[PDB]
């Protein structure tokens, strides 16, 4: 009910990062940076506010992500001078996936390693439901160039995180919104049928079945690819002794 | 000091007291009671289900809104109570599903009502990309494990069709993954130092690890040029059939 700013932070969490930046769209036309701060003025001070008055949307950075998530629920679809403000988390411009993490790698060892290409805001080695590592990681930098450095250096180079000499793999993080998704308000031939199970003997069944048989050979063939890739890697694992 | 003040503002339509506002609460003092647990989270409104494991030590508590359980998470995690230091996290989801091969013109509400034929859906979502286009994937979250197993089972046996186009959806079990909390330093023996005595660095060419790392690299090079043949080979058959 009543939050103490100046005491509202997850441990280690950094302030005014790209993760606590908001996209505020479907804006009124007379909107200014001054009025932007006014809407979010209860969430404490805000960092940068960039407002594309031509496109009718803008950005504002808050202190912590939870502050922004609070804001996002209090101000989404909020009516402002005729239009309904849409409020979402902004895309991360320097987010990176890391595969082939070793063990005894930790959120901190990652932030330490990747810090060599620029300022890291966050780095987390993703853990399964049993608390163990998956081999995947997240590394979010302060700005684009540090991620283009990290991306490029780790593709041409061989970046080893531990004594074990299998280098890590580094790809850009796909910026997908899996909270709001696609509502009906957005978006007739394709709807004129309901969700149903394709019934045997029908035309739609036969096509469904033609598709599922094509996924089969696609899986069978992929399976032979990652089968001998697996055992080649596996051979390699042996010779290290 | 400066503050924020809220009240009772939840979106309409959004379901409440789902698995997604359930907090795991660990490191409990052994004399913890339910009555005392609710008083603890009473800042954040009346709470739904409260569980306390038999040997005390940990429990769970449904809050109303995911965003409400966020606020309680950061204000109460690491909080001392009777000397112990509470670990607050979100509990896992026991009834979560990813769906692939979605047809176009599917929405959160359609997906939701589609999969209700198997049980109580609490959330559906059509994952979109950076330009707000559907991604072809989606999440379906049920309230109970039996519903999500039913939706799994009936969707590998049959061809579930969400629109008129006869391309059946693919329905897999949501891999439970923590990209929020990860594996901190404090949560990690002897091979530990075997492994951690080389700092992060690049392989220096002409070294017993550069030659090895190159091998690991050449296998990635193969793996990719081989999957492309398959991509090639399948995309040809895919078009034919269509
Ligand atoms: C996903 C996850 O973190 N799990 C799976 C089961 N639970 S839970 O926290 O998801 C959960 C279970 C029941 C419930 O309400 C009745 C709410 C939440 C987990 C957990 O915390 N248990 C610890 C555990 C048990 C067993 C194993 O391996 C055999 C590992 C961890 C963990
Ligand atoms: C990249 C970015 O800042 N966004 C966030 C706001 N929206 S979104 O609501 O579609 C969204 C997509 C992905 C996501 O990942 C976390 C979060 C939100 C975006 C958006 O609509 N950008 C404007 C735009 C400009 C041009 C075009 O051309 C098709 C489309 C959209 C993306």
């Amino acid at each position: 009910l009543t939050i103490d700013l100046k005491n509202f932070r997850k441990p280690g969490e950094k302030t005014f990062t790209q993760r606590s930046r908001l996209f505020v769209g479907n804006l009124p036309p007379d909107i200014t940076e001054e009025e932007m701060r006014k809407l979010f003025e209860k969430y404490g001070k805000a960092g940068e506010v960039f407002i594309h008055k031509d496109k009718g949307f803008g950005f504002i950075r808050l202190e912590t992500r939870t502050l922004a998530e609070i804001a996002k629920v209090e101000l989404d679809n909020m009516p402002l001078r005729g239009k309904q403000l849409r409020v979402r988390f902004a895309c991360h411009s320097a987010s990176l996936t890391v595969r082939n993490l070793p063990q005894y790698v930790s959120n901190e060892l990652l932030e330490e390693a990747f810090s060599v290409f620029g300022q890291v805001e966050r780095a987390v080695v993703i853990v399964d439901d049993r608390g163990r590592p998956s081999g995947k990681g997240i590394v979010e930098f302060s700005g684009k160039p540090a991620a283009r450095k990290a991306l490029d250096r780790c593709s041409e180079g061989s970046f080893l995180l531990t004594t074990f000499p299998r280098p890590v793999t580094v790809e850009p993080m796909d910026q997908l919104d899996d909270e709001e998704g696609l509502p009906e308000k957005l978006v007739h031939k394709e709807r004129e049928q309901p969700p149903r199970f394709a019934q045997p003997g029908s035309f739609e069944y036969e096509y469904a079945m033609r598709w599922k048989a094509l996924i089969e050979m696609e899986k069978q063939q992929q399976d032979q690819v990652d089968r001998n890739i697996k055992e080649a890697r596996e051979k390699l694992e042996m010779e290290m002794e």
